[PDB]
């Protein structure tokens, strides 16, 4: 829900090298009517954080709402999600008047890379940059989603300051941290344009050694009496500026392209390059995403390419270099079959991921077995992650049907000598055989086929034989599953390992309800 900011959140100008910072001081000293050759200016140096700017509003000391920047005048109320952020106060004593604290909600570099890595082997959408990741965490209807993402935030300015005794920006930061606000660890009280450029350089050589992406520094004029005088240009003020860090893009050569199979089945590619040093670490493997990403980038195997790290962490590629291409470099013939199991590998009409059929693929085996067992499937309490891993280390089960073919002595003759718990585990098996039919298709673990899609698939036919014996046209005509879900369903049943798993399942005695 939109809300109008009390004071408008203006943007900032950008300086990239030293000469542009000198023109910045020249513009500032001129806007105040001072001799151009002056270095008496006291500054304040924060960091430009790769996140989302957020504004707070405290009336009579008590918190009212938390909103995003939006367009600089009207933001979006994220009152509940910002309160999932830890050290966020809601009541300041001895304070009366409109308080407007400004800040920035960022996301940890490790929490950021672990998300895209989760999205890489799964096929679910991926985070572009730390700003979209912070916005993707804030803009969530359920605040528990934001709480489960470790959303961390920093506040580094104040606008409407009714009842704030701070008279300089350095005392603003002191007053913020004194009231219990989460402030920036690195913020220096600078004097002179030379000390500001030195500070910016020291943050450059500390860019990689942070827990959060900082894409530059922020230089503010110390005296508030001078801030409320220099004024604004049009979109940015004349008393504060952002000094961006230099770009970090290293040129290297692409060597080999490999493919890994995700636990779900995502056929995720991977690029291997000549090991080059970026900032500090030596990057040699780059994320390659999906097939259409390669085809759009025209990444013929053997090309020389540019590469960086997304937010300073995730190594993603940039583009190709046609001037340095070999004439014999052929376009990468994308694999049509699974590399680790051999079975066919086909993708849907619109889905960019490629996926893999059923369980013979060792990358899916463990995930398919434990998904077959959970509450969302066949309800087999007793069989846990520590037990399934042993059944694969010893090699007693192949797919989910191998569980029903086990004996009481095979499960009792294991670790800790559990006889009665093997009886409880066995009882859940035959009790699962007479469970409803919709719980079976979901337990197979096909792509896109969730708990809701498996129920609509069950209402489509009703009988198990009607699903195996049904043309692709009559199964694409089901309501709920168009031409992307139903197309992924047909590829599963057309696979022999799925037909073998289902046949062994009915051979053990599965007659759904
Ligand atoms: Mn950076
Ligand atoms: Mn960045
Ligand atoms: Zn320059
Ligand atoms: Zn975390
Ligand atoms: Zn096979
Ligand atoms: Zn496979």
């Amino acid at each position: 829900e939109p809300v109008t900011h009390p004071t408008q959140m203006t943007s900032l100008d950008n300086v990239f090298d030293d000469d542009e910072l000198r023109d910045w001081q020249e513009k500032l000293a001129r806007s105040l009517g001072l001799p151009l050759d002056t270095d008496d200016f006291t500054f304040t140096g924060e960091l430009k954080i790769d996140g989302l700017s957020v504004n707070l509003y405290y009336l009579d000391g008590e918190l009212q709402w938390a909103a995003t920047r939006g367009n600089g005048r009207v933001g979006e109320i994220v009152t509940a999600q910002v309160l999932t952020i830890p050290d966020i106060p809601q009541k300041l004593e001895g304070l009366k008047g409109e308080l407007e604290v400004r800040g920035e909600v960022y996301l940890s570099r490790a929490d950021f890379a672990a998300f895209n890595a989760q999205a890489e082997e799964l096929g679910t959408p991926l985070l572009k940059n730390p700003r979209n990741g912070a916005a993707g965490a804030l803009r969530q209807k359920d605040p528990e989603v934001t709480r489960t993402r470790h959303l961390k935030a920093i506040l580094y300015a104040v606008g409407k300051r009714d009842g704030v005794p701070a008279r300089t920006q350095w005392e603003v930061l002191e007053w913020l941290s004194a009231q219990g606000f989460p402030t920036s660890r690195s913020s220096e009280h600078l004097r002179g344009i030379a000390a500001a450029a030195d500070y910016h350089a020291r943050m450059i050589r500390a860019h990689a050694d942070f827990e959060f992406d900082a894409d530059g520094t922020v230089l503010k004029l110390d005296s508030l009496s001078q801030q409320e005088e220099a004024g604004f240009t049009s979109r940015a003020p004349r008393w504060a500026i952002a000094y961006k860090f230099p770009v970090e893009e290293v040129e290297t050569v692409l060597e080999s392209i490999t493919v890994n199979v995700g636990r779900t089945g995502k056929l995720a590619p991977l690029a291997h390059l000549s090991p080059r040093l970026i900032e500090g670490s030596t990057v040699s493997k780059a994320t390659l995403h999906n097939e259409d990403y390669i085809r759009d980038m025209d990444l013929r195997v053997g090309d020389t390419v540019l590469v960086r790290k997304s937010g300073g962490v995730i190594p993603q590629i940039m583009r190709v270099l046609p001037d340095k291409r070999p004439a014999d470099a052929a376009p990468f013939e994308f694999p049509t079959h699974c590399p680790v199991c051999g079975h066919e590998a086909v993708r849907a009409e619109g889905d960019a991921n490629t996926y893999c059929p059923n369980p013979a693929c060792p990358a899916q085996s463990f995930e398919r077995i434990r998904y077959f067992v959970s509450r969302g499937a066949m309800d087999v309490r007793g069989i846990g992650e520590k037990l399934v891993t042993q059944l694969l280390h010893e090699g007693l089960i192949h797919d989910a049907a191998g569980l029903y073919t086990l004996s009481a002595e095979q499960l009792a003759g294991l670790e800790r000598g559990g006889e009665k718990k093997a009886g409880n585990i066995l009882g859940q098996l035959e009790a699962s055989k007479t469970k409803p039919l919709w719980r079976l298709i979901n337990a197979l673990g096909m792509s896109h086929v969730g708990q809701r899609n498996a129920q609509a698939l069950a209402r489509a036919f009703g009988t198990l034989e009607g699903l195996l014996a049904a043309t692709p046209e009559q199964i694409e005509a089901v309501p709920g599953l168009g031409g992307i879900i139903a197309q992924s369903v047909t590829a599963s049943l057309a696979d022999p390992a799925m037909r073998d798993l289902i046949a062994r399942l009915q051979a053990s005695g599965v007659a759904p309800q």
